[PDB]
This record gives C-alpha cells, sequence and structure tokens, in this order.
C-alpha cells in the first residue's frame, strides 16, 4: 500500500532493429556509452547470436529518456548513401 517492498528503479528493453543496433551500439562501444552517460543508466548490450534487444536498467525516468535517444538513431542518417 505505501511501504513495505523490495524494489525501487525499474528496467526496461528497448526494441531495435539488427540494422540499427551497430550504429547504436558504436565501434565496439564507442556512441552508447556516450548516452549511458548523458542518461546516466545501464546500458547493457545483446548477444551475438541473439535478437536485437537493448537492456536499460534505472529509474522510470531516466530509463525510458535513454530509449528515446536509441530509436532516435534508426531515423539519425550515419553513414553513406550511395550503394
Amino acid at each position: 500500500g505505501s511501504s513495505g517492498s523490495s524494489g525501487g528503479q525499474t528496467t526496461i528493453q528497448v526494441r531495435v532493429p539488427y540494422r540499427v543496433v551497430g550504429l547504436v551500439v558504436g565501434p565496439k562501444g564507442a556512441t552508447i556509452k556516450r548516452i549511458q552517460q548523458r542518461t546516466h543508466t545501464y546500458i547493457v548490450t545483446p548477444g551475438r547470436d541473439k535478437e536485437p534487444v537493448f537492456a536499460v536498467t534505472g529509474m522510470p525516468e531516466n530509463v525510458d529518456r535513454a530509449r528515446e535517444e536509441i530509436e532516435a538513431h534508426i531515423t539519425l542518417r550515419s553513414g553513406p548513401s550511395s550503394g
């Protein structure tokens, strides 16, 4: 009701396309490292043979703030266009 529960912060699982992943994570973790800081959250990268899903652990306001940036990259142009 008011008090008597173990658990404060929260953890959400962001869903991103394996295509954007490499873009988000960055050169062996060079870009994603900035977010964790700017958002002060615990971002965990998925495996190599698993589905593309980032895990963010933190307050219900921080973890949700980082997710926005992550997906944001999906639209942000990062790389050449000419095939």
